């Protein structure tokens, strides 16, 4: 069976840049994923979406869409020590949290940093 790691490999290989928000997107989607014992249909969801031509950006959204894990879910929480802890290419996209985020509409994780600062990574 593909694993959480060999899945975040595979759509790691389709994303230009590096620590992108995509990137970040691509671990809570493995992780959740893996969670709730959904990592291939995740797959096949995102080989079908790159199947009918969309970028694979395009695809990593779609699934947060199609696979009813992430329909209406709150971003999973990240502790993490401070900002700086985020790669460089996700901080423009680093805001604060708003009332009741969604992975559905573009939240995909919620950072909880050590001094109790919160921050949610934005597409
Ligand atoms: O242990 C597993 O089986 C498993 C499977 C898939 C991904 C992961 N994740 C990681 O190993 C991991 O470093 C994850 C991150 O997204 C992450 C963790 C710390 C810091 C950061 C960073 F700040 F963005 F750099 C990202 C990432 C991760 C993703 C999510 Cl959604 C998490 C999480 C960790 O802990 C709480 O919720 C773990």
């Amino acid at each position: 069976d593909i694993s959480a790691k060999d899945l975040r490999n595979i759509m790691y290989d389709h994303l230009p840049g590096f620590g992108t928000a995509f990137h970040q997107l691509v671990q809570v989607i493995c992780k959740l994923g893996k969670d709730s014992n959904s990592l291939d249909i995740i797959h096949a969801e995102f080989q079908a979406s790159l199947a009918e031509g969309d970028s694979p950006q395009c695809a990593l959204i779609q699934i947060t869409k199609r696979v009813p894990i992430f329909q209406d879910a709150a971003p999973p929480v990240i502790h993490i020590r401070s900002r700086g802890d985020i790669p460089r290419a996700c901080q423009k996209s680093l805001r604060p949290v708003p009332p009741s985020p969604k992975i559905d509409r573009g939240w995909v994780c919620v950072f909880q940093l050590q001094d109790g600062k919160t921050l949610g990574l934005k597409i």
